[PDB]
């Protein structure tokens, strides 16, 4: 979800969370 790491800064920071997050 690209919404949704760009959402989280949290998750945007770890690129295996934006990989894991579709």
């Amino acid at each position: 979800n690209p919404e949704d790491c760009r959402q989280d800064p949290e998750a945007n920071k770890s690129p295996e969370e934006c990989k894991k997050l579709k």
